[PDB]
């Protein structure tokens, strides 16, 4: 019936990973208190008319190349690669999330999105035009979101699930 879509957020400690996915999942940002642990959720959303299941890890805990971590993010459908933009460091790293997903899922062409997150903030230190040509020389999606004020949340991740599709065809 109801297609399911695997979606995994990826990005450093801080970024905003947790407040992305409660955003979309409950609806709310709460600037005090934040997920502690790596999980998953499930949600029914409607994107361009189809009714469909998120399924959406959000990861935590340690950086880990086991077989059985390797496995685990293998079954991730598309990827959410997150940075925040007042933290360059962030930014720097995403060229290895993306190699470990290429990696794990052995293939040149896996669905993914750049995004950008807290966009709602004054201390910007990576360019919007930086990320732009980043994501642009890896040919994916590139979008600034705040979880904060929930700008551009929907758009990050059906952005990703109409990466899915395009790649299912
Ligand atoms: C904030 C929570 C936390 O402490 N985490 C630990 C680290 C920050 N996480 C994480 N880190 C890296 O790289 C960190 C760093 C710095 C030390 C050396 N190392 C390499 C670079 F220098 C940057 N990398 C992570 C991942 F690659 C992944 C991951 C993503 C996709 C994927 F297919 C696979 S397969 C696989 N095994 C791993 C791993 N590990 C990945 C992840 C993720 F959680 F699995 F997604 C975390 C990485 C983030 C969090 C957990
Ligand atoms: N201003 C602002 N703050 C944000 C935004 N998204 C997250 N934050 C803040 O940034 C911090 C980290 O958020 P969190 O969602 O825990 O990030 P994470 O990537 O899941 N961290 P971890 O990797 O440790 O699980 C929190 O203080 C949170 O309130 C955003 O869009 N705007
Ligand atoms: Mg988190």
């Amino acid at each position: 019936g109801m297609t399911e879509y695997k979606l995994v957020v990826v990005g450093a400690c801080g970024v905003g990973k947790s407040a992305l996915t409660i955003q979309l999942i409950q609806n709310h940002f709460v600037d005090e208190y934040d997920p502690t642990i790596e999980d998953s959720y499930r949600k029914q959303v409607v994107i361009d008319g189809e009714t469909c299941l998120l399924d959406i890890l959000d990861t935590a805990g340690q950086e880990e190349y086991s077989a059985m971590r390797d496995q685990y993010m293998r079954t991730g459908e598309g990827f959410l690669c997150v940075f925040a933009i007042n933290n360059t460091k962030s930014f720097e790293d995403i060229h290895h999330y993306r190699e470990q997903i290429k990696r794990v899922k052995d293939s040149e062409d896996v669905p993914m999105v750049l995004v950008g997150n807290k966009s709602d903030l004054p201390s910007r230190t990576v360019d919007t035009k930086q990320a732009q040509d980043l994501a642009r020389s890896y040919g994916i999606p590139f979008i600034e979101t705040s979880a904060k004020t929930r700008q551009g949340v929907d758009d990050a991740f059906y952005t990703l699930v109409r990466e899915i599709r395009k790649h299912k065809e």
